[PDB]
């Protein structure tokens, strides 16, 4: 049919449920059991691939504007050991021409990477992944609370992203300063527009690496 390809029964966290993702040339169709949304690629502002602290799962984060209750991110969750092979409903010459060589007609790989590879090609944006941050445990994120719900905080190369309820993305160039506060401890970020995010209940043993990281990134600390 129209679709370049279809990804079936993908785990979505925002909104929650399993959805098919039908990939068309100018939009994707997120097809759920009850709800449906068209998402033009022009509304996709950023992409992130984030390793779950459990070492078994991967988040794929699609930042949306306008949002999809409103969801400013489409967050998909995968197990790292899920594999897929795909045949695009296209000829090879058209595939090369449409996607600058980023895709081929027949592809195979990890499911999370296949979805992100097709999305990256369709929205023409790079996938942001973690840099060198490592927490106390060795993971590339930190367990914490945000708006009285638990999640994971990712210190990236140029920003912070928290997942998943609700998700939050903050660029370093939007930050005026950071603060380390009493409770476990609280990590506070004040933006240049004078608003605040608090990631609370961070286990004490995470302090020094988070402190070292924000220092390395030349963020002001107004303790």
């Amino acid at each position: 049919g129209d679709a370049i390809c279809i990804f079936r029964e993908l785990q979505c966290l925002t909104p929650r449920g399993r959805y098919d993702i039908r990939i068309y040339p100018t939009f994707l169709h997120l097809h759920g059991k009850t709800f449906d949304y068209k998402i033009p690629y022009t509304t996709v502002l950023r992409l992130f691939l984030l390793p779950h602290k459990d070492q078994r799962q991967m988040f794929f984060v699609i930042s949306l504007d306008p949002p999809i209750t409103r969801y400013h991110f489409l967050i998909l969750l995968f197990s790292k050991d899920e594999d897929i092979s795909l045949t695009l409903n296209m000829n090879e010459e058209e595939v090369e021409k449409r996607f600058e060589g980023r895709l081929t007609k027949n592809m195979s790989g990890s499911l999370y990477e296949m979805v992100s590879r097709v999305m990256k090609a369709l929205v023409n944006r790079k996938i942001t992944v973690p840099g060198n941050f490592q927490g106390h445990s060795g993971a590339q994120c930190i367990t914490c609370s945000y708006k009285a719900s638990s999640g994971l905080l990712y210190p990236l190369e140029r920003g912070f992203i928290y997942v998943h309820k609700p998700p939050v993305h903050i660029r370093f160039d939007e930050i005026s300063f950071v603060n380390f506060a009493r409770g476990s401890f609280d990590f506070e970020i004040e933006t240049k527009q004078g608003t605040q995010y608090t990631f609370s209940s961070i286990e004490r043993e995470e302090y020094g690496k988070l402190f070292d990281f924000v220092n390395a990134k030349k963020l002001n600390i107004k303790n």
